[PDB]
């Protein structure tokens, strides 16, 4: 559940100091997710890189 | 005033480095005064902390 | 080109880390960059500091 997550010292409390470094871990990580999305996108043969094929399709017009 | 504020060193000029620092600290600012505010919203007691109960009126439909 | 930029270590490849590296120092530039221009925009003489007269004229109505 959601407090557990938050409520990390597990006291059954949130203190703000929590809450807090929750807000900015959650807000740190669609940040990762949508930049990989974003990556994979354009590595099409996930091979784990973007070799200057990709780099050139992914940019343009047409 | 102001300008004292940021003119840190207080030699009557306000250096660049000085209003990148203020004008961070300011973003800074309504970012702990939102949270905060959104915090006490919902710790009703004002008790310092979030327990369950309050957690759960917080969240959800009707 | 855009793409040498990103790949630093020069081996034609972009892993993720590297765009990550860059996609945040690109953002982090167009803060320094905007930011510089709202400051030379209240600096008129250009010398490197806003005084009061300055910022006097800057902020208000009419
Ligand atoms: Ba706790
Ligand atoms: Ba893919
Ligand atoms: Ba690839
Ligand atoms: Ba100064
Ligand atoms: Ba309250
Ligand atoms: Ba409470
Ligand atoms: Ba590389
Ligand atoms: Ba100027
Ligand atoms: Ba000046």
């Amino acid at each position: 559940a959601l407090f557990k997550e938050i409520d990390v010292n597990g006291d059954g409390a949130v203190s703000y100091e929590e809450v807090k470094a929750f807000v900015s871990k959650k807000r740190a990580i669609k940040n990762e997710q949508l930049l990989q999305l974003i990556f994979k996108s354009i590595d099409a043969d996930g091979n784990g890189e973007i070799d200057q094929n990709e780099f050139a399709k992914f940019y343009g017009s047409i």
